[PDB]
């Protein structure tokens, strides 16, 4: 279904990286953040959802969106209830930035980008077609 | 075209808004950043650029795109070179949410969500069929 997504948190360099994947396409988009705090996670979930049409979301671990904050932004956006070879693609390109988030980025550009149709073409495509 | 993208921050209470149209749909995307510097319009960039087809941007303030933080973004990425209704969504939304970043959040996704088809559906119908 094109309305599936899935979140979770990997860890990296003392540094939390949340990591959605569109399950259709294979898409994904990233953030660094400091801590793995509900609060991070209703403004990630806030912002996808107003970017794409975002039904239902996963998580590998469910207390993730446990907390008052990420219950209300799910309410109010209406939604309902890769981390291995990002942190290869990741390791590869660490040194041409300094910070991790920047080369967190390069990565999901380059994991969307790749064709072997790419993946960012493929959620454009279901999403369409659905529409 | 598809791949054309205008750039430009605001300021509300304090704070600065960068915001991302696609000309063609109407789309866009935003974030709250403290400050209005080279090093936040770079990573904002690669983000945008990981996501959609981006080709070429353009901004009213030509300044924007001077440092070597910005210019170093566009070259990896392979990149050359709304804002007044966008802050009456945010006026109207503003006492739902605490922080000014949340209401941006919200303020997006009306504008993209609303018909009168959505903003949010021009864009991946624009870029689908250009595949
Ligand atoms: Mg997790
Ligand atoms: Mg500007």
């Amino acid at each position: 279904s094109p309305g599936i997504w899935q979140l979770d948190c990997t860890h990296l360099e003392g540094k939390v990286i949340l990591v959605a994947v569109h399950v259709a396409s294979g898409y994904i988009e990233a953030e660094v953040i400091p801590a793995e705090t509900g609060q991070e996670t209703a403004y990630f979930l806030l912002k996808l959802a107003g970017r794409w049409p975002v039904k239902t979301v996963h998580t590998d671990n469910g207390s993730n969106f446990t907390s008052a904050a990420v219950k209300a932004a799910c309410w109010w956006a209406g939604i309902k209830q890769m981390n291995k070879e990002l942190k290869k693609i990741i390791g590869q390109v660490r040194d041409q930035a300094e910070h991790l988030k920047t080369a967190v980025q390069m990565a999901v550009f380059i994991h969307n980008k790749k064709r072997k149709y790419s993946a960012g073409e493929r959620i454009v495509d279901i999403i369409a077609t659905d529409i």
